């Protein structure tokens, strides 16, 4: 196959094919299906030796994970796409990969044609001949210690529609069915004590005619907002390499991950300074909080279990990004090992951003002013998780900072509620017979740093008042307070959570240089206040399996291949085992202090269902920003030209 | 004079001269100048009965503060504006009052003219005949034990300009003068042990022609984002009543705090629901971190002590408000009694703000899809306070949300540094011998809440594991959690701060009052997370002078005129004496349940700077937000028309 303009390029469609020929005839005779045939990136080393001192190309390779019928587990392996040849390849047979769209979207209609739900369904109300009313969201099962690995597996969040074009949600069933994903078929039915029948109540419905129906009728088409570029946009890609602002910086994406930037550097007049070599989300879990069975099987790891690329959306239509934007496409391979496409899956554009900065002289009446506005680049994806739908915006600013934006929306996850029944203290009846069960949503950041170059440290900023009392020769009127910061010296140090009490935010820097004016390391600060504690506790199935959610910050020694903090494989983990994060933190003795590290920020919501919530949810807003704080000597910003500007001779000439 | 159109309408320029006619009047062959001259609101109780229940018009009331050359403090009282009287009167002559701007602008003559001072300017390597460079920065003293009330006092920040189109701040002088703002004198100037002369290196400039000689020259002009509204808006203004994708308010204004929102409510499909009678900042405090003398003078109570109306910037030109926008102008009197205008001082503007929610079903590949944009109302001011500028947003969101977002941009403030001295942990070496100490930004939010009605009550909501174990019955696998609700019975219980532990919110509810679905009463949650614990220790002169500093959440007793909660004239108060937010929490023993109540809330962020905020600061954001919770029965957003909307069957129709 063709090599990428770019070692960091997806593999293209073509890869894909030539990979996936590679493997079916490796294992000639074997009856195969894919299951991942995405791109196994280069060695850091190797790469940035490529990047900077004119070291070979990388060894374009792609990893593939398949399933064998009638074998246990997976097998995976890499493909030397230029040789076309396997030249690595392992069995792993208690485990189970991420669930893809083919695998999922069977087990709807395995459940509609078995018997016992069947009954099931006739039991809840519903006539065994309606059975194409009843829907189901299928779900990894997450957990479950009746069967461990042994069969892949899947549960299903069963729901009805008496008519197809009605959000199922306000309908959900009290039984849970349990799919064997490879014989698809039910093996068991997880049936509760208390026994709820269908509601019978309407469906809570949001398109127009229902709100027609529901409310007097919609409002009226509300005046436009036009947003134009008659000149184009300001900024240059090449490839998947950007270029906006100074910076300079290549925009991946894979099956998992989603979007993945990398290399990213800012050119600071001339020199060209590295900032991450790598940062994406890696991982996600979205702990339920009741602990009536079986919710506890409901924690999801969306990236790992389902693919935040897999689960994305084409952005094409529905009108999600306004302006004039540039797409990019994303490459998978299906079941069969043929490339499979999903267009418009990330968009680019800039927009205005309010102010960048502004000040004006009070002396002549404020006549003596500059004012500079601001302009974003973002670099955005939105996939829908069965219900529940994520925003993702990566944010770059003109201050030369970098923000993730997250924004929350889709449906509540309901499961049904009898009439008297109460939702107690873990959920919201948000609707009649409807208990939207409470949640957290918590993300994994995972940075790959290179600070103005190789040589990385972390720390924990905290403010804290003087030491020394009021009164004092040293703190006289008590107002004094400083910022205390811990360097962390080896991983246990780097186990930190978010603290109001001292607004901490935590910095990764280079101990190697230092800032000519203010003689403190340059460095990116992580400014991340929506950071919850992990609420499920210790030894919880959910802390097991996400061992990376306990702490806010995890920081360990940077190893290639370090990505995926709940393990490769994550379905059906039950979180024993020295793997992922835990392996990676290890004895926590190792050094973290000055050389190549992985900085992995846990953040999120905690999410208490209100009726608002319902039947569609607002979108909820999620933020952290990663700032210069000694990186640049002055406002990075000033040679941006100023959208007004008077100076004060030029004032007092105006007369 | 001519009455408004609104009772909360500010006063008109024709009602402050009939105030200060009669007020001159009333002191006749007295020597007195106006400090203050504004809308005196009318009670809480007569409004609501004139707004609903046919009662009577309220009087039309002007409150006004004046100084009498020779008298100590100040006098203040209230003008009947229908029978042209004076009708409430009192002399205070152990206060004084905000420092107007011609006030401040006084100083800086003073002392380029005082021989003490140009002595100091000589012996910090000025020469005496270009006392024409020498600039100052007119401060309120604070608080001084020196003199307490007795003299009204202002310190002055000195500062040096080779040009006068310099930005000073790059050098600072080490002396600070002690000015008599009505001797108009230099009575002291506080003297440094360590003696630091003027820096020699270049002065860090921005504008323009200043980087295009710092660096090679500016960027290029960028391609434009044009933003325009052919249509019109789809806000409706009559006078300064607001009308708003369902939300309806008035627009206030007025020398202190600045914008003030009034009145507000939500159309709920015809049922007009209040939320809030009046919302708006009550007073801010910056307490430096520096404990070195005269440093702990430098904690300006802006709001208080300046005024965010007095300070406020025309909007006009600068560019500060893009797009279709919409004026007010706000009006004052001068020391004379003469009505001073400042044009387009709030700036009123819808835009587009993302995604209102989305969610496609997975099913048909994500062919069934609704996508509704979002639009906000944004009502706005920016003010200038020295060297720091202040930009304010209130945001009104079609999920009937109400965001406060403020962007702070401007100079920091500096002092001079030696060559071989340390910033020390009490600030940071921004540029060469530039010291900008660490300092907070803290501000009081004032919300008189009518949530649904009268009677409201207020509590703190704490995310929670369930109290059980893992492996118990009732937490199997540890997953359980739940939010605890405290609602605040007295005033002593809601003295509360944020707490990262259990992601604290706040809750401003109708406990008589029950949202049909939920079963909870409906509120308005306070979302907020930057809330820094006040570092000032107990008894400080910052703690004692801004005791609502203290804690994220106040709860008080409502009671007219509870607005300022350090006090009415805070220019150097001491911080001793019942008053303010200390007066109004007593022994914290009144109920605050289920009545009328006050709930000011401390938010804002610690500043420790650097570089990158030099010579003048990229913008830093803050905000807060109050959203419905339980209020609505569903999304009250699902009426307005989506982006894009395809429905299940319409999707398969289209083959
Ligand atoms: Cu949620
Ligand atoms: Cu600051």
């Amino acid at each position: 196959p063709a090599r990428p303009a770019h070692p960091l390029d997806p593999l293209s469609t073509a890869e894909i094919k030539a990979a996936t020929n590679t493997v079916k005839s490796y294992f000639a005779g074997k009856k195969i299906s894919f299951n991942t045939v995405t791109l196994r990136e280069p060695a850091r080393k190797a790469y940035i030796q490529w990047k900077e001192q004119g070291g070979p190309l990388p060894p374009r390779l792609a990893y593939y994970v398949i399933l064998e019928a009638g074998k246990p587990g997976v097998k995976e392996g890499l493909v030397d796409l230029a040789s076309l040849s396997v030249i690595e390849t392992r069995a792993l047979e208690t485990v189970q990969p991420i669930l893809t769209v083919e695998d999922l979207c069977s087990t709807e209609e395995v459940i509609r044609n078995d018997p016992a739900v069947i009954e099931q369904c006739v039991l809840s109300g519903i006539p065994a001949n309606e059975m194409h009313k009843v829907y189901c969201d299928p779900w990894t099962i997450g957990y479950d210690e009746r069967w461990g690995t042994g069969k892949r597996l899947q549960q299903a969040l069963v729901y009805y529609r008496s008519d197809e074009d009605d959000s199922q949600y306000s309908h959900p069933l009290d039984f849970c069915p349990i799919v064997d994903t490879e014989e698809k078929k039910v093996i068991f039915i997880d049936i509760p004590n208390r026994r709820r029948k269908v509601s019978k109540h309407k469906h809570a419905n949001f398109y127009p005619k229902h709100m027609i129906e529901k409310v007097g009728a919609m409002r009226p088409e509300a005046p436009p907002i036009n947003v134009t570029q008659p000149e184009g946009v300001s900024f240059k890609m090449t490839g998947n390499v950007m270029e906006w602002s100074n910076f300079k910086f290549h925009i991946g994406f894979n099956y998992r991950e989603g979007i993945v930037l990398s290399d990213v550097s800012y050119n600071d007049h001339g020199n060209v300074r590295p900032i991450f070599h790598r940062i994406s989300l890696s991982e996600m879990i979205v702990p339920f909080g009741s602990p009536e069975f079986p919710h506890q099987r409901k924690h999801a790891l969306d990236i790992g279990e389902y693919g935040a690329g897999y689960m994305t959306n084409p952005l094409s239509l529905g009108c999600d990004c306004k302006g004039v934007i540039h797409y990019l496409d994303a490459h998978f391979s299906d079941r069969a090992g043929d490339p499979i496409t999903v267009k418009n899956a990330v968009c680019i554009h800039e927009e205005d951003d309010g102010l960048l900065f502004k000040h004006s002289d009070f002396r002549d009446n404020f006549a003596t002013s500059l004012v500079t506005r601001a302009t974003k680049l973002v670099v955005s994806q939105i996939f829908t998780a069965a219900n529940y739908e994520y925003c993702l915006y990566w944010v770059f600013m003109q201050d030369g900072a970098i923000r993730l934006d997250i924004r929350l929306t889709g449906i509540l996850n309901t499961y049904i509620l009898g009439d008297d029944e109460e939702a107690g203290p873990w959920g919201t009846r948000v609707y009649p017979n409807v208990n939207a069960h409470n949640h957290q949503h918590l993300f994994s950041l995972r940075i790959d740093p290179r600070i103005d170059g190789d040589g990385n440290s972390a720390a924990a900023c905290d403010a804290k008042s003087s030491p020394y009392p009021l009164g004092s020769p040293e703190n006289m009127y008590g107002n004094a307070f400083y910022s205390e910061k811990t360097t962390f010296k080896t991983v246990k140090d780097s186990l930190t959570n978010y603290e109001s009490a001292t607004g901490r935010s935590w910095d990764i820097f280079n101990p190697n240089k230092v800032n000519p004016y203010s003689g403190k390391p340059p460095s990116y600060k992580l400014v991340s206040t929506q950071c919850p504690p992990l609420l499920a506790k210790e030894g919880s199935l959910v802390a097991k399996r996400a061992p990376w959610a306990s702490h806010s910050v995890n920081v360990v020694p940077y190893k290639d291949n370090r990505l995926y903090p709940s393990g490769d494989h994550v379905p059906q983990w039950s979180g024993d085992g020295v793997r992922g994060m835990r392996e990676w933190i290890g004895d926590g003795s190792e050094n973290i202090d000055n050389t190549d590290i992985l900085f992995f920020h846990t953040f999120g919501i905690t999410h208490f269902p209100a009726p608002e919530d319902f039947p569609l949810m607002p979108a909820e807003p999620i933020t952290l920003m990663l700032r210069p704080r000694h990186f640049f000597t002055e406002n990075p910003g000033l040679d941006i030209q100023p959208s007004y500007a008077m100076t004060t001779s030029e004032a007092k000439r105006a007369v």
